[PDB]
């Protein structure tokens, strides 16, 4: 499972250097794409925390939390600790997942791959989607952990442009050097 995830990183994100930093990046906004796809996302929130952690937001359906058949887990826990989004989990000290979903906040969280506790509501909201927070495992990624602004800023213009229609921002919270770029191609209304 996951466990030969942390072991041979390099077979699940090409990297552990630099690259495979921003890859992980990559694999939790791809989630978000794919929901703005299914035409429920409209907006999507990448933000590089203070300790360069990374918080990825959107505004979709929510990832189902029922409980599957197959695995007797609720759908979210098995997004994560079954092996693009478990290996994010993997290489993670920390990641935590909230879905906004029918009035309630469901909550989970892992570390370095492994379950904390069961899935559990955690407060009432009037939103719906999902957020992905996570802290890479300098464990694995040991040439560096900080991430690049400009380089995400890249990808994501890339991405908006790709996805016309999609609003896309990306946001830098790090001290000394806070900024936020936003991206919208316009659809037919242009
Ligand atoms: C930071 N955002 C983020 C991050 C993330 F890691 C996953 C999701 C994610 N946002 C998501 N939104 C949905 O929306 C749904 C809701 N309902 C259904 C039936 N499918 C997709 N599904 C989600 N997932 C992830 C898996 C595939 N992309 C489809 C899934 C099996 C369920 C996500």
């Amino acid at each position: 499972g996951l466990e030969a995830v942390r072991k041979r990183p390099g077979m699940y994100i090409g990297s552990t250097s630099g690259e495979g930093l921003h890859h992980l990046v990559w694999e939790i906004v791809d989630n978000s794409i794919d929901e703005a796809l299914a035409g429920f996302a409209k907006s999507i929130q990448v933000i590089i925390e203070p300790d360069d952690s990374i918080t990825v937001i959107d505004d979709g359906r929510g990832i189902p939390v029922g409980i599957q058949a197959k695995t007797g887990r609720p759908a979210v826990e098995t997004v994560f600790t079954v092996l693009g989004s478990s290996v994010v989990n993997a290489l993670s000290t920390s990641l935590d997942v909230r879905v906004y979903k029918d009035g309630k906040v469901y909550y989970q969280e892992y570390r370095r791959g492994a379950v904390v506790d069961d899935l559990k509501v955690i407060e009432e909201t009037d939103r719906h989607g999902t957020t992905v927070h996570f802290i890479p495992d300098p464990e694995i990624f040991t040439e560096t952990t900080v991430y690049d602004f400009d380089k995400l800023a890249t990808r994501v213009r890339e991405l908006a442009f790709l996805n016309r229609g999609l609003h896309i921002s990306i946001e830098d919270r790090r001290e000394g050097q806070e900024d936020k770029k936003e991206y919208h191609y316009e659809g037919l209304e242009h």
